[PDB]
């Protein structure tokens, strides 16, 4: 089945994932998160007798529930040869640093592991970064399915799930896998729908946040309301000049997607409808704002219909238009997600939030993968240009000594190199 | 030059323009104002020693005076021939009862008629009006040049201009008129700048409500909200389902666009760019919603880029993007204008208010206008379809005995007739 689980990193997405397996029943529930200040309160509250605790947030409070953890691990020397299944909770941009960082002497009896948020590529490199005979098969979920957060740091084990996605993708390294079969009905129970697919890769061409926080978050407007301190932090999907969204960005958005199809087809895998994967998996609106026959039609409009839609989109959801009206007639400000802007660490050095740290090496590797299969992607290159050039001039304006090495440029074209060999194989 | 001068219809905007009148210089000021209610407040506001007072709200403080009112009248046969102008300042859809109402063989000392907000049309159905012989240049403003409302009808002379317009336009009857340079000065006092143009329709085809209110408070969702008793009213100028504004209603604008300006053309005036007018004439947007060369090149565009176009601006001035940015980054929801809705008068009847009801009229005067030349305009015809069969329905519920006339079925092809003949003359 999926035997003894082991997640790794113990964050708000693991805690999720936990209640979903804890319903499906797993064996036993263990838990790796590598030390510090998080790992630290974790030990604490777990040898206080907490549990993990899931909150849902308005209509979706039905998935509330707690989960018990059996271990506990912030120390992998500790961990021996007890876990089937692994599922990645950290960062995707961690996930080689994380999968070169586990003890596989000690892990020879896993056979499955779970990307929870795979990007083009991560199947691959993941599995580049195994060691040799390894049998795990890697699974590549499309996106996390759910919004969910961990409220209040003191208290590290309570997490509040917001939103849930209708749907998501699951691809496998191994062929016609059975694996993917037990995760359709583990994410059933939070009520999202997981559509297998042929190849780790299509999954991963239907990650989200490739397609959305590219080009709206790694603009000019968006990373100087990131890397300011003063004022106020703006909003992430609001219009200009309250929030990045403009004409500009949403022809970026076109053209990436554009790039980003190439690449799929290269590597063998189907792109996607983006209107339709937009509205039809992630958030809908009104027919009167996006007629279903313009929806099904995307990917054969033209340019200028193309954008134009997914403008009226983004302009739609500025509030949710399916939220209750209030008594003046408004509906909920669905837009203000305020931009998390850089802050410093107990070290005094800056760290930028993870939109758009996550978001710039995600596209840099892709990037530097597509020129394997001789793709320039001259949209991609540019939004990774403005976020390189913003955080240059931040670096010139505050000081190298006060910056955390994770703001400086990396290269991504060893992880590209393998994962194009491992592709090869 | 100006003489002694007549406003007729002694409301908000005479008062404004007295008060222009005074800065520049004039003779004797009468006023015209039928019986009713306000007419015998302004008698015994007159008896108890009340001027014309203008006050200019927080910029426009320097507005603010007070006038005098030589003559008042209620009964336009008691009109003497002591005026050189009239300034008809009552809603449009009277313009041609007032004329027809004046004693013109006794008037003939009237050199200048000026039409404040003109339709397309009005000064040749005004025109037709005359007596033979009549010497009287018609002048037509594309609109008042402010925004101006008596604060209480308890003062009835009192009022408060609260903005004043950019700039507005003005043609003349007669070639190359002299008045139409008398009245740029005028009007100028105010601080909006007066663009003479060669004949009256090239100036009643500049304003912005026939290419804006037109489409968006004509529609279905509009008149549901105007229509309705209970609920929250809703917003003019937000996107659905907020407010009426979707890509339909977009469509229908740039439709009747096309459809005024072929109109404009067979009689004879240069239409408009209608991008270029929004945003220069009335509200702009920054260049990185809206691109300089974009509005410039609007009539050039192509049908989709200019929807697209026309959405984005709306959508832009959601909240004013030049207001100032409050603590949290939000700007100033300039788009919450609630919809006025229907009301019961003094006698008990449902009205409707000056939106959608003087829009309705205006449109329907113009299709029966451009049927003669041969112009079907379906798009007009689809928005006045769309109101006549909401206010019916309306009917059809209250009972017509609880409803106004001004709600019942309206013939406007009487007048489009005379235009027509006046033109062709
Ligand atoms: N949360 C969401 O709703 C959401 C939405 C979309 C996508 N995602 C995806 O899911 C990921 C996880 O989100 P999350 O909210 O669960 O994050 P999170 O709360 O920050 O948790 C991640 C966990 O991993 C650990 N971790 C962080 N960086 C690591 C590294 N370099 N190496 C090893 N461990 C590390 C953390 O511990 P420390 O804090 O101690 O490092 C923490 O326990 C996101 O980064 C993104 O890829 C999440
Ligand atoms: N005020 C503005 O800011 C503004 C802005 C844009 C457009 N306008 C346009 O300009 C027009 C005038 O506006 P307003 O605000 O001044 O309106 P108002 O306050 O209604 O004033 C109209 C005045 O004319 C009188 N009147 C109406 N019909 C008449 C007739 N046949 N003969 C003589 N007097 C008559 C009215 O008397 P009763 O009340 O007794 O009928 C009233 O005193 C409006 O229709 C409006 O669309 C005004
Ligand atoms: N939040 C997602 C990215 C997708 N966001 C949604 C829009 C939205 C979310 N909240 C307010 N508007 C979208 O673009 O369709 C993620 O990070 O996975």
């Amino acid at each position: 089945s999926l035997g003894n689980v082991l997640l790794v990193g113990l964050g708000a997405v693991a805690i999720q994932v936990a209640l979903d397996l804890r319903r499906h029943g797993a064996g036993r529930l263990g838990a790796l998160n590598h030390p510090g200040r998080r790992s630290q309160r974790i030990a604490e509250a777990l040898a206080r007798g907490a549990c993990l605790q899931l909150e849902g947030q308005g209509q979706h409070r039905w998935l509330s529930g707690n989960a018990a953890l059996d271990v506990f691990h912030q120390d992998p020397a500790e961990l021996r040869d007890d876990w089937q299944t692994l599922v990645l909770c950290v960062p995707a941009d961690s996930y080689l640093d994380v999968v070169r960082g586990l003890p596989w002497e000690r892990l020879g009896g896993v056979r499955t592991l779970l990307l929870v948020s795979a990007f083009i590529g991560a199947n691959l490199l993941v599995r580049s970064a195994l060691p040799a005979g390894c049998q795990a098969t890697v699974l590549s979920l499309s996106s996390y399915y759910a919004a969910t957060k961990v409220i209040d740091e003191t208290q590290p084990l309570r997490a509040l799930t917001k939103a849930v996605k209708r749907r998501v993708y699951l691809g496998s390294s191994r062929p016609d896998c059975p694996a993917r079969e037990t995760w359709r009905r583990v994410l059933a129970g939070s009520g999202v729908e997981v559509v297998p697919l042929a190849t780790p890769e299509a999954a991963e061409g239907r990650n989200v946040t490739t397609y959305v926080h590219s080009p709206f978050f790694l603009g000019e407007f968006a990373l100087a309301r990131i890397l300011s301190e003063q004022g106020p932090p703006g909003f992430m999907y609001k219009l200009y000049p309250e929030g990045p969204i403009t004409p500009g960005a949403i022809g970026a958005m076109r053209r990436l997607w554009c790039e980003l199809s190439e690449l799929l087809r290269r590597m063998g895998a189907e792109p996607l409808n983006l209107l339709r994967f937009l509205n039809d998996d992630n958030y809908p609106v009104h027919e009167t704002m996006l007629p279903r026959a313009s929806i099904d039609g995307f990917a054969e409009a033209g340019a200028e219909r193309q954008e134009y839609l997914l403008f009226v989109r983004y302009a739609a959801l500025l509030v949710d238009p399916f939220s209750p009206a209030d008594e003046q007639g408004r509906h909920f400000d669905f837009s203000a997600v305020p931009f998390r802007r850089v802050s410093r660490d107990e070290d005094g050095l800056w760290r930028l939030p993870r939109v758009p740290l996550e978001d710039y090496r995600k596209l840099a590797l892709i990037v530097a993968l597509a020129a394997h299969f001789d793709l320039a992607m001259p949209q991609a290159r540019s939004l990774l240009a403005s976020y390189e050039n913003a955080v240059s001039r931040f670096i010139d304006c505050q000081g190298a000594s006060q910056c955390h090495p994770s703001l400086y440029p990396i290269d991504s074209r060893p992880a590209a190199d393998a994962i194009y060999r491992q592709w090869c194989s």
